[PDB]
Formats: C-alpha cells, sequence, structure tokens
C-alpha cells in the first residue's frame, strides 16, 4: 500500500500531478524526435548511445503516460474533491521501469567513454547488478511505506549501499577514462558526472517522502521531484551524452559530425 491512497486531493493537487505527468511524456518525445534526428551526425563507434537516448525517451515517456492515465483512472470528483475510486494508483510500475532505463544511461556513458571489448562488457556487468540490487530493494522497500516505515528506511539503507558503490564505479571509470576523450569532452565528462550525482539523489529523497512528509501536500512534492529528477537524469543527461558523442566524432574525423557542428 502507497501513501497516495490514504488522501482525497482538492482539484488544484489533482490537477497539477496530471499536468506534471502530461508535461513530463511531452518532453520526452519532443526529446526523442531531436536524438533521432541528430544520430546520423554521430560516428559509428558512438552510435548506440544517442540510440540509448531514444530508447530511454520512450520508455521514460510510456511509463509517465501511463502513471497519467492511471491516476486519471483512480479518482473521481465526489462531493468537492478527488476521492479513490475502484482503480489504484502506485509509484511501482516507475521501479520495475527502472530495471531497464537505468541500464541504458549507464551503457551510454560507458559508450563515449570509449570503453570497448571486455572492459566494457565486464563494467558494464558490474553496473546493471549494482543498479538492480538498488532497484529491488528500493522496490520492495516502498511496499511498506503505510504498513512500516522502519521496513521502509532499513531497505532503503541497503538500497542506499548499492547506490553509493554503484556511483563510486561510474566516477572510477569517467575519472580514469577522462584523458581518452576528443575534442575537449574530457572536461564536459566531469559536468556529466556532477549532473548525474544531483539528479540521481533526487530519487531516494522522493522515497523517503512518506517518512517527513505523509500528506497530500508530500503525494504532490513527490511528483514534482521524480518530475526535476526524470528531465535531468534522463533528457538533460542524453542531450549532454549526445554533444559528447557528436563532439568526439568530429575529432576522430566523422564529416557528417563535423559539417553539423560547423553550421550550427
Ligand atoms: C531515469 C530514472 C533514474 C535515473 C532512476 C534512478 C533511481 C535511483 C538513483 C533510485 C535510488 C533509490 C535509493 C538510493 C534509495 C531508496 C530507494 C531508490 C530505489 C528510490
Ligand atoms: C529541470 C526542471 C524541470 C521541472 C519543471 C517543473 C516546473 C513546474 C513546477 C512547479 C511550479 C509550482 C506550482 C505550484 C504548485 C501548486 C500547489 C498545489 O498543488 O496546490
Ligand atoms: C502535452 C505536453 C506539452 C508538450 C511539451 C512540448 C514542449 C517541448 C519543449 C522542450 C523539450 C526538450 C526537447 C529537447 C531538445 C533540445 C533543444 C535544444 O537544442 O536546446
Ligand atoms: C511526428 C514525428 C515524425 C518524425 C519523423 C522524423 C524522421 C527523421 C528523419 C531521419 O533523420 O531519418
Ligand atoms: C541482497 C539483499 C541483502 C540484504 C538486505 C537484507 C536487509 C534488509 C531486510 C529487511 C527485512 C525486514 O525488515 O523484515
Ligand atoms: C536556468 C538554467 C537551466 C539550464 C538547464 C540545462 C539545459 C540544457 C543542457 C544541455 C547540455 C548541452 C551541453 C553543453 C555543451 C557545451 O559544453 O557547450
Ligand atoms: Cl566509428
Ligand atoms: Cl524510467
Amino acid at each position: 500500500k502507497n501513501i497516495e491512497s490514504l488522501f482525497d486531493y482538492s482539484a488544484g493537487q489533482f490537477e497539477f500531478i496530471d499536468h506534471l505527468l502530461t508535461m513530463g511524456v511531452g518532453v520526452h518525445f519532443a526529446a526523442l524526435i531531436f536524438f533521432l534526428v541528430v544520430s546520423q551526425f554521430v560516428a559509428p563507434k558512438y552510435r548506440i548511445a544517442t540510440a540509448l537516448s531514444c530508447i530511454v525517451m520512450v520508455s521514460a515517456g510510456l511509463i509517465l503516460n501511463s502513471q497519467a492515465v492511471m491516476w486519471t483512472d483512480a479518482y473521481a470528483y465526489v462531493d468537492g474533491s478527488y476521492q479513490l475510486q475502484d482503480l489504484t494508483f502506485s509509484n511501482g510500475y516507475r521501479y520495475v521501469n527502472w530495471m531497464a532505463t537505468i541500464p541504458c544511461l549507464l551503457l551510454q556513458l560507458l559508450i563515449v567513454l570509449n570503453l570497448k571489448g571486455k572492459e566494457l562488457f565486464s563494467t558494464a556487468t558490474w553496473l546493471i547488478l549494482a543498479a538492480w540490487g538498488m532497484i529491488i530493494t528500493g522496490y520492495v522497500g516502498q511496499l511498506y511505506e503505510v504498513d512500516d516505515i522502519a521496513q521502509l528506511m532499513i531497505w532503503g539503507a541497503v538500497s542506499t549501499a548499492f547506490f553509493v558503490v554503484m556511483n563510486w564505479i561510474v566516477g572510477t571509470k569517467i575519472f580514469k577514462n577522462r584523458a581518452t576523450m576528443l575534442g575537449g569532452t574530457d572536461s564536459t565528462i566531469t559536468k556529466v558526472f556532477w549532473l548525474m550525482m544531483f539528479a540521481w539523489t533526487l530519487y531516494p529523497i522522493a522515497y523517503l517522502v512518506p517518512a517527513f512528509m505523509n500528506n497530500a501536500d508530500g503525494v504532490v512534492l513527490r511528483q514534482l521531484l521524480f518530475t526535476i529528477a526524470d528531465i535531468s537524469s534522463k533528457v538533460i543527461y542524453g542531450l549532454m551524452i549526445t554533444y559528447i558523442a557528436i563532439q568526439q566524432s568530429a575529432a576522430a574525423g566523422y564529416v557528417p559530425a563535423q559539417q553539423a557542428l560547423g553550421r550550427i
């Protein structure tokens, strides 16, 4: 059981959540068209990093669209407020989606870091195992956000341990392979690390909202934090990854990338 089910919502709270989720869909699908069109300017070595941004945009866009429809299915305006009907709304579906989206985000970073062969395969496997441990333990913890806050906290601590180990793998790989990067992207990639540290830390903050703001305004805050975090961790991040891919492509002599950069 999730905290959303405990409350009735004002028309203001209900409509704001619907608009946040709907705006989220729009931003991700608008970004998808950008990544699709610029993929032709990326060298073959990096083209999979731009394709992964397209995959993340549709995956995230579809979960946000699903959440928006589930939100409107679950509530109806009755006696002056939006009240729970027969259908349920939950954040559980986002956790399931992270099982696919987090590995995609991590893989596109490894590609632009110029990792290849055995090092790429072994780094991706450890990263994906750490990401899955984080997601599964978090998914279990949030099943107790109404019934048992102590259990939410302890599964949250286990999940945070996987998060910290994953961030150490990411940081280690970034600061080690920064020197292999072309066209000044050795500087850009350090900003990508900090963007990840910031954006990804908003998810455990949203996870703890039932512990510090268990009310209808807390429900709104959690959807707002997921909105900021999704746009930063998927869209802004994807735009930086694509910039890095095109810049390294042009530095390596890929003529469509040089022509695209020269045109802007
Ligand atoms: C596009 C979606 C992304 C980048 C999701 C990232 C999710 C996390 C970094 C989740 C982390 C969590 C903890 C560190 C503790 C509480 C449980 C989680 C799973 C919310
Ligand atoms: C990268 C940042 C992306 C985030 C964009 C989201 C912008 C819109 C967010 C907040 C505006 C504040 C709206 C006021 C909330 C009204 C409270 C209520 O529900 O009654
Ligand atoms: C119904 C939802 C409303 C639709 C939202 C459409 C607005 C799209 C605006 C921004 C999305 C960001 C797309 C990223 C392209 C990068 C642009 C750039 O080069 O700076
Ligand atoms: Cl190539
Ligand atoms: Cl997602």
